[PDB]
């Protein structure tokens, strides 16, 4: 009843060009079995959305990577938010929601926007830049560590640590095992910065620690919730902003529409998140035998969700393979869906909006002028290098 496929969604061949294989996965059926890793897969929007929105049946506390925490030891202490189910999930989630809330966004927006405008002005003086290192990486590095309240020393560990986290959700392939082999210095740095005395007043980290007396979290939970933001909040935005720049370089008609109405900046970024889905995949584990899209899945089984595929499923989207900055993107799953839906989405959108606004107001053309290089990661999609020439407006 369930078709078996040999596609390896964690192979470099897949990362290099996932879209044909994702159509094969969607068209094979609502539920597939991936013999390569002995997991179920769902690649259509309908089933991905259904799985995300039934956390009781498709739980996260046994890991959202391939590894089943009931069978293997986690490579690090489990996340108190990502790798927790209700009810344990609920109060830590509420704390991070209030830390990364609308009020916090109002406090940081002006500085995030000034930093984006200044970066674009700087890049325009250079003309020919690498939109990854010099923009997608440089801009979040110029705002997010400071907003966290991190000291200056040691920030070179942040991107390696995040790459490690997202590789570690994958299977035990060379990407994962190499990342884990080199991880000790990055974990040591990150875990240390999660302690209250190392987080500057008023930053996201100090705000988490300041929530440890309401009855929602205890002081011993705060370091791991800081760890969540340092795991999830930098590399994702790098790939999201890089995706948006890549899209504007490949779809010049859409750059021209954005220039003509810079208030499209926020939707242009959201559409980039749908179109390139920086977080491509992750898992749930079934807590019982369940029927999904006509197929029966046993208890204790890993289910791989293809978020990027769901965001390109023609059963849900018109012209899914077009980048359209006026698309109604509501319902895309690039930030997830349901109780775990990205708690940092307002930070992500703020960064992407103010960067695309700066581009819309200051740049007339973005032309690829060098070899484009992909960055390979078990669960993130993004570029390693994006050489562009920026023409000033
Ligand atoms: C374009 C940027 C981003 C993308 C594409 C993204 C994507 C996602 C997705 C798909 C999930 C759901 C995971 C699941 O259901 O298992 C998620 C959760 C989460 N994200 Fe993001 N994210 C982004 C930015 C951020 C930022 C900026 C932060 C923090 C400042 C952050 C922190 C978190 C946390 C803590 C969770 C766990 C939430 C929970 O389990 O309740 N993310 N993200
Ligand atoms: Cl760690």
């Amino acid at each position: 009843t369930i078709p078996h496929l040999a596609i390896d969604p964690f192979s470099l061949d897949f990362f290099d060009d996932p879209y044909p294989d994702q159509q094969t996965l969607r068209d094979a059926g609502p539920v597939v079995y991936l013999d390569k890793w002995n997991v179920y897969g769902v690649a259509r929007y309908a089933e991905v959305h259904a799985v995300l929105n039934d956390p009781t049946t498709f739980c996260s506390s046994r890991g959202v990577g391939l590894s089943d925490f009931k069978k293997e030891k986690p490579w690090r202490p489990p996340s108190l938010i990502l790798e927790a189910d209700p009810p344990a999930h609920t109060r830590p989630r509420a704390v991070l929601s209030k830390v990364l809330s609308p009020a916090t966004m109002k406090t940081i927006r002006d500085g995030f926007a000034a930093a984006a405008d200044a970066k674009v002005d700087e890049l325009l003086q250079r003309g020919c830049i690498d939109a990854i290192a010099d923009l997608a990486e440089a801009y979040p590095l110029s705002v997010f560590p400071d907003a966290m309240g991190l000291k200056q020393e040691g920030r070179e560990h942040l991107l390696p640590y995040a790459g490690l986290v997202f590789n570690a959700f994958g299977p035990p392939n060379e990407l994962r095992q190499t990342a884990i082999e080199r991880s000790a210095p990055h974990q040591a740095y990150v875990n240390e910065q999660c302690q209250r005395p190392n987080l500057a007043p008023g930053g996201f980290g100090a705000c988490i620690h300041a929530f440890t007396d309401t009855g929602e979290i205890t002081p011993d939970e705060a370091p791991l919730l800081v760890r969540s933001l340092l795991s999830a909040g930098l590399d994702t935005t790098v790939n999201g902003i890089g995706a948006a720049v890549y899209c504007l370089a490949r779809f010049p008609g859409e750059l021209q529409r954005l220039r003509s109405d810079p208030t499209l900046a926020r939707n242009a970024f959201e559409e980039a998140v749908r179109f390139e889905s920086p977080v491509q995949t992750f898992f749930r584990t079934t807590t019982r035998e369940v029927e999904l899209g006509g197929a029966v899945i046993g208890e204790g089984e890993k289910v791989l969700m293809f978020l990027g595929s769901a965001n390109r499923d023609p059963r849900r989207w018109s012209d899914p393979d077009l980048y359209d900055i006026t698309r109604k993107t509501s319902g895309h799953v690039g930030f997830g869906s349901g109780v775990h839906m990205c708690v940092g989405q307002l930070v992500a959108r703020l960064e992407g909006e103010v960067m695309l606004s700066a581009l819309a107001r200051k740049v007339a053309a973005i032309d690829i002028d060098g070899p484009v290089k992909r960055r390979f990661n078990n669960t993130l999609r993004g570029l390693e290098s994006l050489p562009v020439k920026l023409t000033p407006a």
